[PDB]
């Protein structure tokens, strides 16, 4: 038992979070601080592996591990809870006069800050998308990883290379040679930018999944969304360079957003 | 008991706040050279003193001593540097008292109310005019002594007051905070509020009010008292929002 271990009686377990939307994840209360928390429970090696990964990740714009319960079953991974839930549904339901262009810019900047951190620490996300981000009060955004390919139904994830892929977020080299890297995260980030700019539309709208790889390899790219600033679209296109090594680093992306934000 | 002190331990100065609080005066607790507030004057007075000996919380006005042997009687509390919350909202600089501070103030009040809920006390007059402000936007709930606009439906129709009617009033207090101290139900004839509430009219979201704050307002204004959240739930939602807003505020400063 290490410094992250917490007594199970420190947490009030309330109910499954989102009625099963996230699997075996419960809304709870960290009683001594009056804080709502999220608690992932084991219905085993992968579970503890996820916990060990999260002990190494500490950044304002990444989901923060608060504690674990590993003394007897069921095992717990406890994180902060984010008031407004996932970013995709938030964008689709928000007041767009309230969540306006400067807020969208602010959300993109925080996500690039989180990815710059993972880049610095040699992590790969592998499933970056709006559905894996969370929104808090005062336009806080945190990047998470809910393990959604198992949980979500529909066409978002589809069978490919004997696995489940979000085809429309997946970099070419990952689709073709099953190669994943920080640069394939940059590609997905470009798609996430487009999700943000369209307030959560599905990417390549109206284009069948069967066409996506061929179109990309023949240099098709999504058009600039209505109202999207040209400089932001330039960034999207740099994220979608066919050669991973031609894509910018997250350090460069965040610097560019930083400059843009203070000029607003 | 420990609370009894002599009337001569305290130098009584002029009445406080133009008497708007009644017979409450600025005083000085001599032994500590400390400015204090002193309420002076049936046995309601002594009931209030007895209650305040049972209350201790960061965001509830702190009793310091009592004089309950021979008239005139004293209830002595700490003195709060910045006066009552309603005037503070109405006169403040909104660039300094911004959305992060308004959230901090609501969080502090919900914590005081969770504490009263846990002790089985009922406030019965929660409103911004009954809160006090100290340094660093510290807020404490007090009770100075119907306000139809703050009064829950079952209190209006049946004279039933409970912690859940305090929850209703807290929702109205949130709206006071969110509007920097506007009067609730703008322009609406107070004599028609009960029937309006019965037919599911509620105040609209104020300009700039966060959506989860308004959702909590509307939960506080559920018609059935059992459908309203507890103050433990409300306080938990606000501490959770407040931590998010503090992190974001730091991220935004770091960008500049
Ligand atoms: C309760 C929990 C347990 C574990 C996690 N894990 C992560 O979010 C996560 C994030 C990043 C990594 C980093 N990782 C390294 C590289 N690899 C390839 C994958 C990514 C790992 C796990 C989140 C949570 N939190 C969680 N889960 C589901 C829903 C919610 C939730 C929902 C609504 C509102 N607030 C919170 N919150
Ligand atoms: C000097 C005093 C005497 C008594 C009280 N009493 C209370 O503030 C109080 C608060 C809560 C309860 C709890 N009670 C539970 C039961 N229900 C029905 C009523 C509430 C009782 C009294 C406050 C004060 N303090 C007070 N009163 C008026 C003005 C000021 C004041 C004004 C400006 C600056 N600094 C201080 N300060
Ligand atoms: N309705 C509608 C569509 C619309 O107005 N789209 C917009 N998108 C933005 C925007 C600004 C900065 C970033 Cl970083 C991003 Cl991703 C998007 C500005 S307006
Ligand atoms: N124009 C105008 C006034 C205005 O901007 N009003 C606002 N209210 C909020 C707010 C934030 C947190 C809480 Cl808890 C509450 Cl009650 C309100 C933020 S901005």
């Amino acid at each position: 038992y290490d410094k992250w271990e917490m007594e199970r009686t420190d947490i009030t377990m309330k109910h499954k979070l989102g009625g099963g939307q996230y699997g075996e994840v419960y809304e709870g209360v960290w009683k001594k601080y009056s804080l709502t928390v999220a608690v992932k429970t084991l219905k085993v090696e992968e579970f503890l592996k996820e916990a060990a990964v999260m002990k190494e990740i500490k950044h304002p714009n990444l989901v923060q591990l608060l504690g674990v319960c590993t003394r007897e079953p069921p095992f717990y991974i406890i994180t902060e809870f984010m008031t407004y839930g996932n970013l995709l549904d938030y964008l689709r339901e928000c007041n767009r006069q309230e969540v306006n262009a400067v807020v969208l810019l602010y959300m993109a900047t925080q996500i690039s800050s989180a990815m710059e951190y993972l880049e610095k620490k040699n992590f790969i996300h592998r499933d970056l998308a709006a559905r894996n981000c969370l929104v808090g009060e005062n336009h806080l955004v945190k990047v998470a990883d809910f393990g959604l390919s198992r949980l979500m139904t529909g066409d978002t994830y589809t069978a490919h290379a004997g696995a489940k892929f979000p085809i429309k977020w997946t970099a070419p080299e990952s689709l073709a040679y099953n190669k994943f890297s920080i640069k394939s995260d940059v590609w997905a980030f470009g798609v996430l930018l487009w999700e943000i700019a369209t307030y959560g539309m599905s990417p390549y709208p109206g284009i069948d999944l069967s066409q996506v790889y061929e179109l990309l390899e023949k240099d098709y790219r999504m058009e600039r969304p209505e109202g999207c600033p040209e400089k932001v679209y330039e960034l999207m296109r740099a994220c979608w360079q066919w050669n991973p090594s031609d894509r910018p680093s997250f350090a460069e992306i965040h610097q560019a957003f930083e400059t843009m934000f203070q000029e607003s």
